C-alpha cells in the first residue's frame, strides 16, 4: 500500500499542477524516457517539468482518473484514464482545441521510497482519432 | 449536409433526453438490432426508449461528442465519443458508479428524410476496463 | 477449472468448425442476443449456426487465441483475440478480403454443465478500421 | 505517390529485415525519438538498428500490414497493423512467447526524397494485454 500511495501522489500532481514537494516522492535519478525530446532530463525537476508540459498541452482542466493500481515487488502499474483538451502544440501539431479521453498505463519502479523509473503508455491512436487526425505543420517537431 | 444534420439531431437527443419530436426524424420502421433484448422494438417510440435507456444507464450527465460525421449515399457514419457514469444496471451488472469514456461508431440509413436503420458499435471492452471489469450478479441479464 | 474447460471447448469450435458435439456443452436454452438478426435463435443448433457464420464471414483460417479466462461463480469471462479475413458479407458490407485482428471479450453463464447465456464484445471499431472503413451497399443489412 | 512508395519501402524493411539499401531512402539526419533509450541514434544506421530490434523483439515472423497511407505536404501517415510474437526482452520484461497483433500509426517527414523525421505510435496497451500483462524483472529496463 505504501507504493500505491506514492503513485497516487504522482497522479495527484498531474491533476493539481502542484510541484513544490516533488523532491519528497521523485528519486534524484528519476527518468522517463519519453521526456527527453522536450529537453526534460532527470530527477524531481524533470518530473515537475513533465507535469507542467501535460497541463500546458492538455489544459488546466486535464484529469487523470484512477481505474486501478497494481504492484509486484518494487514495480507499480497504474491503469488511468486521461481527460483533456488539446490546447498546446503536440509533436508539431497546432492545438485543435478538441476534447478527448484515453486510457493510459504507467509503469514505475520505486527505489528507496521514491519514483525512479517511469514509463507511460498513452492511447496515442485513440487521442489522435478524437483530435480529428491532426497533422504537423511545416515547422514540425524538430 | 441534410443527412449530417439529421444525425446531429439524433446525437442531440442523447445529450438532452428530448424525445417529444422523434417522429420528425425517426422512420416509422426504425430498428436498432441491439435494442431487442431490452424489449425495445421499432419506430420513433423505440428510439425514444433507447434515449431513455442510455441516460438511465450512463446518467443524465452522459455526453456524446462528435468527432466527425461522414456520408455515402443514404448512409451516414458518426464517429462519436461517449462520456458517462455507470449508474444503471448493465447486462446484469450492478452500477459501479464509475466514470468512463469511449469512442463509438454509429451507422445509419436515411430513408425519406428519417433514420430507419441504425447500428451502433460502442467501445465495450474499453468501457468494461474503465468500470473495473465488472461481473453480472446471480440475477444476470436474462 | 471445469468451467474454464467448457469455454475452451467453445473457443475450439470456432477454430475447427466442429459442431457435431455441441449438445454436450451448449445448454438447450442457449442464447446469444447478437445472433437474432441473422435468424439464429436458441440452443445447440443456434450455437452451431453461429460457428458457421463466423467461419463464413471471417474465413476458414479464422483463429481465436486465448489470452486469459476468468471465472466467478457460474460466470466465465474469456479474453481472446480474433484473427481473420473479411471474406463474407458483414452488416450489409461486401467482403473487403482484408486481414484483421482484434481483441474480444466473451461472457458466459454455465448452467448445469453447459453454456446457457453468452454475450460477446468484438473490437468492432478496430476491425472496421483495419477493413478500411467499409460501407454497406444499397442492399444494406435489412 | 512518390512519398507513399518511400514509406512502403520502410514498411517492407520491417517485413524482410533487409537493411543493405537503407541509405537510399533514410535521410542522413534520420531520428526516431523512441530509439534513443536503446542506444540507437541517427541516420540510416539508426534505422537499420531499429529494424533489427523489431525483429529481435517481435520475431522474424513479424508482419507489418498496410491499412492505408495518407500524405499532406512532406508528411506521410501510415496506418499499419503489427503481427508478432514476444520473443525478445521488452522494456525489462522477459519474453512471454505470446502472439499479438496491434494497430500502429507512423508519422514521417520526407526531406529531399528520404525519411528524416519518424514517430511511431504502437498500440502498447493492447499489446500488453495480449501478452498477459507482463512485468519487468528485478533487472528492469535501465
Ligand atoms: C498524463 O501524462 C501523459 O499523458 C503523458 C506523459 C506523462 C508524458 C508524455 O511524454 C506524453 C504524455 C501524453 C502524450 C504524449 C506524451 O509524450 C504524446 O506524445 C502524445 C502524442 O504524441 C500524440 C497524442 C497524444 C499524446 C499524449 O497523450
Ligand atoms: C449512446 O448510446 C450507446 O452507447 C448505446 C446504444 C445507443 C444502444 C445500446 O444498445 C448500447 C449502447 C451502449 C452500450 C451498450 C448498449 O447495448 C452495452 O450493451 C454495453 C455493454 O454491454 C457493456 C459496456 C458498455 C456498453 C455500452 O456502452
Ligand atoms: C468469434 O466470434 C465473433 O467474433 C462474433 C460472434 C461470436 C457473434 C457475432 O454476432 C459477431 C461476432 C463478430 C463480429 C460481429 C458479430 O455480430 C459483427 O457484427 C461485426 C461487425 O458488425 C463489424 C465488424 C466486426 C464484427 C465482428 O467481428
Ligand atoms: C514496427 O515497429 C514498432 O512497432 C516499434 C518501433 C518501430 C520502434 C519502437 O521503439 C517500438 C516499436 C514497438 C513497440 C515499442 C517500441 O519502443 C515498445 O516500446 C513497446 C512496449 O514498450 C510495450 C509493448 C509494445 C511495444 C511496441 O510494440
Amino acid at each position: 500500500s505504501r507504493q500505491t500511495e506514492i503513485v497516487r501522489r504522482m497522479v495527484s500532481a498531474f491533476n493539481t499542477g502542484r510541484t513544490d514537494d516533488v523532491d519528497e516522492y521523485i528519486h534524484p535519478d528519476y527518468l522517463n524516457p519519453a521526456t527527453l525530446e522536450h529537453g526534460i532530463h532527470t530527477g524531481p525537476k524533470a518530473f515537475a517539468q513533465l507535469v507542467g508540459w501535460v497541463r500546458a498541452t492538455f489544459s488546466e482542466e486535464a484529469r487523470l482518473e484512477e481505474v486501478r493500481i497494481e504492484e509486484r515487488g518494487p514495480w507499480v502499474k497504474a491503469y488511468l484514464v486521461l481527460y483533456g483538451r488539446h490546447v498546446g502544440r503536440l509533436v508539431g501539431m497546432p492545438p485543435t482545441d478538441r476534447r478527448f479521453s484515453g486510457e493510459q498505463v504507467h509503469l514505475m519502479r520505486i527505489v528507496d521510497g521514491k519514483i525512479r523509473d517511469h514509463r507511460d503508455w498513452p492511447d496515442f491512436q485513440g487521442t489522435l482519432r478524437q483530435l480529428g487526425d491532426p497533422w504537423p505543420d511545416d515547422e514540425g517537431w524538430r
